[PDB]
């Protein structure tokens, strides 16, 4: 029996079915009460959240713990995610992003960027469909990203009509990074998101399937490779028919969760671990009761009060 | 009989009169020590955070629990801070902020700014009265705040010659904004606030009155009706007259927050709530004295010696 | 015995000795496992973070509690650190950091950095030595940094050819402030490091002495006149020559800490600081063993039992006769 740790040092990091707050309860399958931080936010993901669509809904863990339920939303990043020439791969940029929720020290702060010529801040939706902020660069010039040393993920969107990356010509669309960045001879316009930072990475997380309503894409597949993963209930990978739709409110998936984080009398302050098994869960010591205790004294004084006034009566009729 | 969470997972947010880091403390409400997380400062507020006085001092809680004593100097905002076209009023404002601090899953951010062409970046009084960040936009331009998606609170203050918003005409002033702006034709100053974030709001709080030597304004009167409001020693809605001065060290407010901050053996961690009636609280479990059971099995004890005693001289007495 | 609290709501602040996730185990002098949250990168410290050598790497602790072990990586910091006039002496800027990372309601956060012209913003090695965020400016200019009513530090370095500070000639290199700073004049290339914000100070935090190979520089040698200064393993204040190299891996320096972390059955609920004397320490609850209790009653209704028999024969041994 599986018992998560329902605390208020625990972060649980999930997308719509898990968003409390500004989801229809019909949609959710967190559906209990969760007595940790919630951050969770419909449509998001750990890739998804570097994207500009929500620009105020980064995740930002600051516990020990944390429980993650999210995954399904990453999958609609694709290979023009990754098409910048240089970008890491969906598949090891979501390992970084997964790792680092899970286990890390993690902040998100601004990404340097910079430039040889001035250039013009503003906001468009020409580069990735929504509103971001770019820097527009009206003639060609060098423009350069992050810092020697950092140690975080990063995300970039261009729209250029000229540049190269160490010789290699630019092609529209984003890339991930965790190193510095120059391109040369650029002209149009860059994006560049805040710096997922994730510094150490002694934490630790209980990292729960995600399903979607197709097979899962390759770079959250991966996520069963994690020695935090655990399962929830599927159809042959693909979320349950028991739901609200084919992506929310799933009867199994409720019960498996309500009933993990219910589990009754747990010490979560005596085991460092974000679940543990019922039975060697550690669990609260109660107050003892003395009143059975206390009856047994009176029920015995009763006996031996009458036994004094019999042996009295026994020593009389001896006399 | 109120008990307040006092534990280290729950925020304090505070004004001069929990600033226990800076202010003497005769001028203190919260004159006992407080295991939790103290956010509190001189002057401040939820409104005056955003006004450019404290740059440094924004609120920021991470805990799960907080309990909120402010807002009295939050009634020095006033029409001039919701004067520009489109603004929020400020009983909107405050009831986000208020939320937010209370509940919510929140964050501090730089907000975004940007425009159809370069500006100057540089601090001036010539905005707001005192010291702030602005920028300068000597030529009429398109000037853009904030993000669409975005889900937070941020203020703007402008000195403008000329500028409109959809066609109305910019009136100079400051306002609140929890949406993106454009201005249109702007040409002066602009003074732009960090955003507080507020995300999901699955956190809780207790909301302590704040009193004003005279009737609360409008924006922090409103506070009564959350569901987390308390009221705090008070005559006729003003601060008590029984303290240092006519704003601080209240006797009677110091009494009511120390009792209910020194509640004995509460045991926080079985309570997902930030109070409690004592009555009700979860007791901390105390080792159990054995001392009283064990000295009526001695009384017991020596009279079944003596009942042995004499028995076996009533057996013998059979001579 | 001293007993250093090891829960969720402790951030563990440190270097290379504590870095666990990125150091190899022979140089750690913290080789248990920490139950709260661990911060702690090798080659840093709370002035080091502003350098720019670890732009990742900034000390952003949340927690109620801390329990500080670094400082040595900190006496890195020299004369050039402090030589851009009318900048903090390193004595007062470690003595805030360090109080601020003990004690703080702390935040890392932007700092404001403003001009009467566009600074152009770059990336270079020439004002420190490796990468870094600049502003170059090339026309003497006035240059702003920091905002009035700020709670905090924040590091500044200069490669000027030009410039003035309240008429005073601006000399090149680095220092470090906590309130608004203005040059006049000024022409070249400036860093300015993100602000470590300290607000109030009611927060707690036990501070380890941290040894380097040599006695330390006076400006975290000060260290000691704070409260929460616990001393740990060396040999005439330097670091200890038990370990893998002279910096790392002390053998007494390990057990010294994993002792202190490893008092058994401590409720660290029930106390309201960052260490105790495991004696006066608050101990775990267990649930009351009723056996003895339950022994004594049985034992005693056993004898009262032989009395209701031997009673019995009385009662009637004398109706009898
Ligand atoms: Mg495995
Ligand atoms: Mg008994
Ligand atoms: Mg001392």
């Amino acid at each position: 029996r599986l018992c998560l740790r329902n605390y208020p040092d625990t972060t649980w990091i999930g997308d719509s079915r898990s968003d409390q707050s500004r989801v229809n309860p019909q949609s959710l399958d967190l559906v209990t009460e969760f007595k940790g931080v919630l951050q969770a936010k419909n449509g998001n993901g750990l890739l998804k959240q570097m994207s500009g669509r929500f620009p105020s809904d980064w995740y930002t863990p600051t516990t020990k713990y944390r429980i993650l339920y999210l995954g399904t939303n990453d999958c609609t990043d694709g290979p023009t995610d990754m098409i910048i020439p240089t970008s890491m791969t969906l598949d090891n940029a979501a390992r970084e992003l997964y790792l680092g929720a899970c286990r890390g020290d993690v902040r998100v702060t601004p990404t340097f960027v910079g430039a040889a010529i001035v250039g013009l801040v503003g906001r468009t939706d020409a580069v990735t469909g929504f509103s971001v902020k770019v820097l527009t660069f009206s003639s060609p010039t060098i423009v350069v990203v992050g810092l020697n040393g950092m140690s975080g993920i990063y995300k970039v969107c261009i729209a250029a009509t000229s540049g190269n990356v160490g010789g290699v010509k630019l092609i529209n669309g984003c890339g991930y990074f965790n190193t510095p960045l120059r391109f040369d001879n650029f002209q149009g316009q860059i994006y560049v998101s805040d710096t997922f930072e994730v510094r150490g990475t002694k934490n630790k997380c209980v990292l729960l399937r995600s399903s979607s309503d197709t097979p899962l894409c390759s770079h959250i597949m991966r996520n069963v490779e994690l020695d935090e993963y655990v399962d929830t209930p599927n159809t042959g990978g693909v979320y349950p028919s028991d739901g609200f739709d084919s992506l929310h409110g799933s009867a199994s998936v409720r019960t498996f969760l309500t009933d993990a984080l219910t589990c009754p009398d747990i010490d979560w302050s005596r085991i460092d671990a974000a679940s543990c098994e019922y039975d060697s869960c550690p669990k609260m010591v109660k107050d003892f009761d003395q009143t059975s205790l206390g009856n047994t004294d009176t029920l015995i004084m009763r006996e031996v009060a009458l036994h004094k006034e019999m042996i009295s009566k026994l020593q009389r009729d001896i006399t």
